[PDB]
């Protein structure tokens, strides 16, 4: 179920999933509708459900890892989408091989050294580019 903030904005978690706490490599992973893009693993907050319960749980399906949940980075509108997304920092503890969304759509994941992720983000997804600014 699709769950709205008051302005009709659509609410979504997402994590910034690191390889370490040292925060230098970041988990992508592919679009489901473009498997040439990388984006942010998240998506949709259900009803009643706190936003970092929802940013673990979206990385698990769509990203198939787990790890310590570290601090909110921020809250992010997408103007265009109207989204609105709560960011976390997860570190990433477990990789795990057959996850939902490589089993359903294939989804693929990569880690990306910080800088060349916004590099890859900012054509399409300039806001989650706008994640790693800190
Ligand atoms: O959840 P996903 O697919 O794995 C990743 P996404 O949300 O960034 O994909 C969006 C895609 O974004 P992207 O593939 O760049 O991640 C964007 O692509 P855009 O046309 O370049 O804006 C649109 O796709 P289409 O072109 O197929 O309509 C969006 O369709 P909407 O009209 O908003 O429904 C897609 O939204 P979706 O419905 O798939 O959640």
């Amino acid at each position: 179920t699709r769950t709205y903030d008051g302005d009709g904005y659509k609410k979504r978690a997402a994590c910034l999933c690191f390889r370490s706490e040292s925060e230098e490599e970041v988990l992508l992973v592919s679009s489901s509708r473009h498997p040439d893009r990388w984006i942010v693993p998240g998506g949709g907050m259900e009803p009643e459900e706190e936003p970092s319960v929802a940013a673990v749980r979206e990385v698990c399906e769509e990203a198939g890892v787990k790890g310590t949940l570290g601090r909110l980075v921020g809250i992010f509108e997408n103007q265009e989408r109207k989204h609105r997304t709560y960011v976390y920092v997860l570190i990433v503890t477990e990789v795990l091989e057959d996850w939902e969304d490589s089993v359903n759509i294939g989804r693929k994941r990569e880690w990306f050294k910080i800088e060349d992720a916004i590099k890859v983000l900012q054509y399409h997804k300039p806001v989650q580019a706008s994640y790693f600014e800190t």
